[PDB]
């Protein structure tokens, strides 16, 4: 797989050649490409932001700018990826069905985000999705971009989730479920889906 | 603010000294510390993970070590976050909520996760939120923590979003709306609203 990241802050995308991201590059699996959006202005002064049309709050990302990157780093085949607050949520569906890809290209916006005729422009000849990682508001989208590698990552390196214990059996008083130290396989599944489903029911009826 | 970190990949949280969150840390408006959990083991092999109770794969963070960890951090007054695939969902009015905090403590998990006495044991004396950034699977709770730190500092140093544009009026034969040039006010924030409305019912619908 091959991964290209654009954005005015490259070092925010450095947590990407540490752990479990790092070992799936350095294992030829993945190439990690990190670009200065600023390597593709022409100015003086390297802008990459201009005033918004019919007035509004900060600047907008300019797309000649965009334009010209991504006419240099995208394909037909390339499944370029736009981190933006009203995309489509991301969810584990989503990083399952990008490990099918050949070529990702993550468009990092900062300042109130890129000129929508951009993404317009790129659907004419590659695929695009718009997507969101979370109801929550971020001040750009290079630890958005670093959310989704991960997860698409650690999928080619290989209910919500129960309570996890270890030794000590008892700590400061706390005791770990009797159930845990049984030997019996079956009744100590039966309890963690128990508890898994109760916790669902707490935290994310949602889901059940 | 007060914002402490403890993790085994410290790296990790690099970009939290660069953009916006740099900003307001060296502003002396927040005060951010990154620990390594390693720090507080006593054994030669300086070892945070242990074999699960009840069997299963992977590893489960020792408690004993976190309980280390926070006995010197914590305080009575100090917001323990634990991010966790099984937690609630980090939302806009959490991180609004969180702005109030005097001491935020993040405990980030590899492995399976911590074991769950740390939390129990933690609630005994602090308030403690198990908190989860979205429907996808992480490596692990560093990426996460900066997603939630990064939403909680753009709050400090202050329906979708609809399409944003700017020069030039007409790029690669894609034309700015006509309404976004018309110098009238009132029809632009209608023009607004409606594309975000439209937006919202196309990408998010349960959100109206
Ligand atoms: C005083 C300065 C003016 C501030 C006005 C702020 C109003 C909100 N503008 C919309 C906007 C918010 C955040 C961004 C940056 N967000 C991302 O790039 C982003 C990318 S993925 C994502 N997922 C959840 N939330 C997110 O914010 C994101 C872009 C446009
Ligand atoms: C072959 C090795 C065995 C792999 C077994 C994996 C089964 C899933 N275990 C549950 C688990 C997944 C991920 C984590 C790490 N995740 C976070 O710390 C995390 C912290 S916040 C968050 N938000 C959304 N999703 C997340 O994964 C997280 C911890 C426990």
């Amino acid at each position: 797989m091959r991964i290209d990241i654009v954005t005015i802050f490259p070092a925010c995308l450095d947590p990407l050649r540490q752990s479990l991201p790092g070992k799936a590059i350095e294992s030829g699996l993945v190439d990690l490409n990190v670009h200065d959006l600023r390597r593709w202005t022409h100015d003086v002064h390297h802008s990459v932001d201009d005033a918004p049309y019919g007035g509004g709050p900060g600047m907008v990302m300019k797309a000649p700018v965009w334009g010209e990157a991504l006419d240099e780093i995208c394909s037909s085949e390339t499944l370029l990826i736009v981190p933006t607050p009203a995309g489509v949520l991301f969810t584990q569906a989503t990083a399952q069905r990008w490990t099918t890809e050949s070529h990702l290209v993550f468009a990092c916006g900062r300042y109130e985000g890129i000129d929508q005729r951009v993404v317009q422009d790129a659907a004419r000849r590659m695929r695009v999705e718009e997507v969101s990682i979370g109801d929550y508001v971020l001040p750009g989208g290079e630890s958005a971009a670093v959310v989704m590698v991960e997860a698409v990552l650690r999928l080619l390196a290989g209910l919500l989730e129960g309570p996890s214990y270890t030794r000590p059996a008892s700590w400061r008083g706390l005791d770990v479920p009797e159930v845990l130290l049984s030997g019996d396989h079956a009744r100590i599944a039966a309890w963690r889906r128990e508890v898994s489903l109760q916790r669902t029911r707490e935290r994310r009826p949602d889901l059940s």
